[PDB]
């Protein structure tokens, strides 16, 4: 399976992001 | 697939990565 994961972080902020197909 | 991007910074450096399978 294909899928995605991406995270982000700055500041004092967590958006961690994801996706699959 | 496996695309990855995540944008972590801290103290004074931003790591950022990107990249797909």
């Amino acid at each position: 399976r294909w899928c995605v994961y991406a995270y982000v972080r700055i500041r004092g902020v967590l958006v961690r992001y994801r996706r699959c197909w």
